């Protein structure tokens, strides 16, 4: 977890919106089962894509203000921001392979 950014409603506008590059935001909560699966593979993802991707997590129970700004309906939901704009969206549980496919198709 040394490369995973911990976001809050208070730092989202700065850490995400004012950043140029690609940032993957993982919206999760402790009660969400599928979220735990995705969480166990992020450290590997952050290492493999470092230099071209930053991985961040935001707990919606502790920080309830951000998700509604993007109309998120449920979790897990992964949003890929590029220079402060949503460039890709993925909802539901996914295997390591599917996540890697989602990233390769959307990054550069
Ligand atoms: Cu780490």
């Amino acid at each position: 977890s040394d490369k995973i950014i911990h976001l809050t409603d208070d730092s989202f506008d700065t850490d995400v919106l004012k950043a140029d590059g690609a940032i993957l935001v993982d919206f999760w909560a402790e009660w969400c089962g599928p979220c735990k699966l995705i969480a166990s593979i992020l450290d590997e993802i952050a290492d493999e894509y470092q230099g071209k991707l930053t991985v961040a997590k935001l707990n919606i129970d502790q920080n309830p203000g951000t998700a509604p700004k993007y109309g998120i309906r449920g979790i897990p939901t992964l949003l890929l921001f590029k220079n402060g704009e949503v460039a890709a969206t993925k909802v539901g549980a996914l295997s390591k392979g599917q996540l890697k496919e989602f990233l390769d198709a959307n990054l550069a």
